[PDB]
């Protein structure tokens, strides 16, 4: 599923990401834009052989199982394919564990490089929330 901007904002808010660990909703929308272009089916292979999955490009080295990332963990206790669902529940629940792990949203490379420190409120401007 390719979400619209305000449609994703609403879904993330319902699932409890607005201000989760102090990260306002626009941070999460911005991260999703630059990680996946709002496409739940996005996948991207990394040099190390791990893969990033879904709307927030959650990586198989630590967070999910894809059966093809040797030595990896599955800290969210989910198949990586669950992160590709049109329902963002699994991705949100896993993102909550990631962002709680010490480094906050810096875990998301595109967030750090493209969202952090910017006017992220722009991402939710005009949305009915
Ligand atoms: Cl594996
Ligand atoms: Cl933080
Ligand atoms: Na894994």
């Amino acid at each position: 599923k390719v979400f619209g901007r305000c449609e994703l904002a609403a879904a993330m808010k319902r699932h409890g990401l607005d201000n989760y660990r102090g990260y306002s909703l626009g941070n999460w929308v911005c991260a999703a834009k630059f990680e996946s272009n709002f496409n739940t089916q996005a996948t991207n292979r990394n040099t190390d052989g791990s893969t990033d999955y879904g709307i927030l490009q959650i990586n198989s080295r630590w967070w999910c199982n894809d059966g093809r990332t040797p030595g990896s963990r599955n800290l969210c206790n989910i198949p990586c394919s669950a992160l590709l669902s049109s329902d963002i529940t699994a991705s949100v629940n896993c993102a909550k564990k990631i962002v709680s792990d010490g480094n906050g949203m810096n875990a998301w490379v595109a967030w750090r490089n493209r969202c952090k420190g910017t006017d992220v409120q722009a991402w939710i401007r005009g949305c009915r929330l």
